[PDB]
């Protein structure tokens, strides 16, 4: 089986597919989906977050309303950093 | 912490515990790249070729060392590909 960076991986990208496949477009995150990835899975990392009805417009890079999976990455990146910072 | 957030904070760390075991201890040498991969990527970059050629290509800075961001750009093209595999087209 994989090791635990790789299942750690594995997971990371798993986590997006999960909520992404609840409505619409099962390869992207809806602002519904989003937000409950974010309460349900990041409540400690993005504790201090503030609107995320305005968080999904700033990781939404190409204003389509929808994050796909390049965009999440981009927010996980923006957590590993701050964790990295400690 | 939930299971994605163990998940991060393990890629995270295991950067550091890779890094810290000689020379500037938050950035890999070609030594502790070459054991990260081998301990803790041996599966996900079983297919990688020259370590040392690897090293070199993330090195993007050429200073003999990963930073944290460098590594962090292995882990976003390892990601990637498991992207494919999690979203599979019939065609
Ligand atoms: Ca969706
Ligand atoms: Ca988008
Ligand atoms: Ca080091
Ligand atoms: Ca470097």
């Amino acid at each position: 089986p994989l090791t635990e960076l790789e299942e750690s991986i594995e997971t990371v990208v798993t986590t997006f597919f999960t909520f992404a496949r609840q409505e619409g477009r099962k390869d992207s995150l809806s602002v519904n989906e989003f937000k409950e990835l974010v309460t349900q899975q990041l409540p400690h990392l993005l504790k201090d977050v503030g609107s995320l009805d305005e968080k999904m417009k700033s990781l939404d890079v190409n204003q389509d309303s929808e994050l796909k999976f390049n965009e999440y990455w981009r927010l996980i990146g923006e957590l590993a950093k701050e964790i990295r910072k400690k």
